[PDB]
């Protein structure tokens, strides 16, 4: 639960009851997508599809 | 209503009751379609449709 106190002396409040989640390092992985090779493509067809 | 005789004497048998529908003339009717003349057909298009 949040809670939060405001001190009248020092114009400042603090939120309390929240939890961490800290980025400390950092994990990397490879992501690939295989591709094909594709020189000329041949075709004198000039049907739409 | 069809009703029939046969003549023993003869061998023969005859079927009455029977209406005619004779044909005596003709007539003649033209029918016709309208065509397109159509000479070469334009085109390089190797498209299927």
């Amino acid at each position: 639960n949040i809670t939060e106190e405001f001190y009248q002396s020092t114009c400042s409040a603090v939120s309390k009851g929240y939890l961490s989640a800290l980025r400390t390092g950092w994990y990397t992985s490879v992501i690939t997508i295989e591709l094909s090779n594709i020189k000329e493509i041949k075709c004198n067809g000039t049907d739409a599809k």
